């Protein structure tokens, strides 16, 4: 019959479309009268959305801006995927087993600084590309390993054949939002917001909100050696781990805070780390990037 057709904007990568289709398939489980169509197309997707050219988009949370444009919102955060960083070694060695001088591919200062904090006798080498391109570069270029998000590999069904070691937060604190998706829509799209409600995972959303408040107060992002991971403890409180590192791994600011209110705990984590010197570090790193 004649039902509202929800237009879902997506990037064209294998991963982007996979995450988008995942979300659509989950929403279909409610069996409500909506049709979904993907429009293959964060700031451009946002402009299209404000213009009503699309109704929603699915992004990786770790790629979301600190402030959404007025009139848009994160209308849903589904159950988190794996939050962890993953090591993918060409010849199968765990992190501690890689040979002295092993070249590990990442363009993330957060990742590389944490690895250099554990081992001096490795090299961190820039790499770019979508996940599949990076895995090919590992094979065909001078890298001994790469770091990827476990979540991306999982979404694609590639983990089994790729991951050498899942990195616990104790040794690589994840990027804020890693493994979470942001489903963005118009703030006034009440019908779509109600559809999205059943997919929202409150324990994930509250943990990520804490992470995000911390990142925004620190003026962090993907280009900065900053990390934050929140989870819900068995008693119900949120625990937030916050980290800033020097690019060379020699200086590490790392704290844990526990509380009920994600805004209060994110803000406190930020204040704590800023008093210790982590904000000055961030500002200096930004001065020495292009
Ligand atoms: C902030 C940032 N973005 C990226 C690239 C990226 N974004 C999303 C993913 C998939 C995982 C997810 O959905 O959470 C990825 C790719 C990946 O991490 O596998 C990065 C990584 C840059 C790199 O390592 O070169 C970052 C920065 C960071 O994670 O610190």
């Amino acid at each position: 019959s004649h039902m509202r057709k929800i237009i879902v904007g997506s990037r064209r990568s294998k991963l982007a479309l996979t995450q988008t289709k995942w979300v659509i398939e989950q929403l279909k489980k409610q069996g409500l009268p909506f049709e979904f169509e993907i429009k293959e197309m964060v700031k451009e997707i946002e402009q299209a959305m404000l213009d009503k050219e699309i109704d929603m988009a699915v992004h990786s949370m770790k790629d979301m801006p600190a402030v959404l444009p007025e009139g848009l919102t994160i209308g849903c955060i589904p159950l988190r995927e794996d939050h962890r960083d993953a090591l993918i070694s060409k010849n199968g060695e765990r992190f501690e087993e890689l040979p002295s001088g092993a070249v590990i591919g990442t363009s993330s200062l957060r990742r590389g600084a944490q690895l250099l904090s554990m081992r001096s006798d490795i090299e961190i080498k820039w790499i770019r590309g979508n996940i599949d391109t990076r895995l090919e570069k590992l094979k065909n270029e001078d890298y001994d390993a790469i770091i990827l998000a476990a979540a991306g590999l999982s979404r694609m069904g590639w983990s089994k054949d790729t991951v050498t070691q899942y990195l616990e937060p104790e040794i690589s604190v994840p990027a804020v939002g890693q493994g979470a998706l942001a489903i963005e829509c118009r703030e006034n799209d009440h019908e779509l917001l109600s559809l999205l409600q059943a997919l929202n995972h409150d324990e994930t959303a509250r943990a990520v909100r804490a992470e995000r408040v911390f990142l925004k107060e620190m003026e962090g992002g993907c280009q900065v050696p900053i990390a934050g991971y929140g989870r819900i403890l068995d008693g119900g409180n949120i625990e937030l781990t916050s980290l800033v590192a020097s690019p060379d791994g020699k200086t590490i600011y790392k704290e844990h805070i526990t509380g009920k209110d994600p805004i209060a705990i994110g803000s406190e984590a930020a204040e704590r780390l800023t008093s210790q010197g982590a904000k000055l570090l961030i500002d200096r790193v930004k001065e020495e990037l292009d």
